[PDB]
């Protein structure tokens, strides 16, 4: 009952946990990107890149360092697209081929209202309006935040640009879908342009998981 599974595709492994397993290591050339990172922060990449490089051996790769760009994204193998994600009690990653999509991403979030202040700061007039119509039982304003960090997660690796909170509206039905508008200049880095992004989400374990696949577009 994994909950990235039950949100991608079967051809994208993934693989998740819910603590840290004890004494694990990052590869020695894992080493500088957490040097300064406090413990909690060292523990979590940690964990997370080994439920990666799970899901990559799945895909037919062996143990290999996964890096990071200077925006934080990770750096994965050669026809690899992926993503990864951790809060306190989960660390879940899912990797595809790019022969067999364009990008994803996925988030985590504990099924809690937001912090204080965050809904005002992330969230569109119209939006604030939309979640509190939804139904009640679910925490919409903590979906809508993890499903923005999607939203940038996929589209990063596509543009190489930012995507601010306010640059995508996101509408979330109660059947577990999203859809993500882009409200800013959609030109991808393959010469496509993204004007919206569909998602899934699931509720499960005390988390929200969030998730978005963009498929490649058929042959032209
Ligand atoms: O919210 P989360 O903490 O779950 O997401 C953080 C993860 O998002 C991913 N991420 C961060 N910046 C990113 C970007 N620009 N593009 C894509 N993924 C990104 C990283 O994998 C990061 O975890 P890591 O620093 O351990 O690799
Ligand atoms: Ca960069
Ligand atoms: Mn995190
Ligand atoms: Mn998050």
């Amino acid at each position: 009952d994994q909950l990235i599974a039950s949100v991608v595709p079967e051809l994208l492994p993934s693989a998740e946990l819910y603590e840290d397993p004890p004494g694990l290591e990052p590869l020695p050339e894992e080493e500088p990107l957490i040097a300064k990172s406090v413990a909690k922060r060292r523990n979590e990449f940690i964990t997370v890149r080994y439920c990666a490089r799970q899901a990559l051996s799945v895909l037919g790769i062996p143990e290999v360092p996964i890096l990071k760009g200077d925006k934080g994204q990770p750096l994965w193998p050669d026809g690899i697209v992926g993503s990864m994600t951790h809060t306190e009690g989960f660390r879940g990653a899912v990797v595809g081929r790019t022969g067999e999509v364009r990008s994803v991403g996925i988030d985590a979030e504990p099924h809690d209202v937001l912090p204080n202040g965050v809904l005002k700061s992330i969230a569109l007039p119209v939006e604030r309006d939309e979640l509190d119509a939804l139904p009640a039982g679910t925490h919409w304003d903590r979906l809508l935040f993890c499903a923005k960090e999607t939203t940038y997660k996929a589209w990063f690796p596509l543009t190489a640009r930012w995507l601010g909170f306010e640059d995508a509206h996101i509408t979330i039905d109660p059947d577990g879908t999203f859809t993500s508008r882009i409200l800013v200049d959609g030109r991808a880095n393959d010469g496509t342009v993204l004007s919206a992004f569909d998602g899934r989400w699931i509720i499960d374990k005390g988390l929200i998981l969030t998730a978005i696949v963009v498929p490649k577009l058929a042959a032209a």
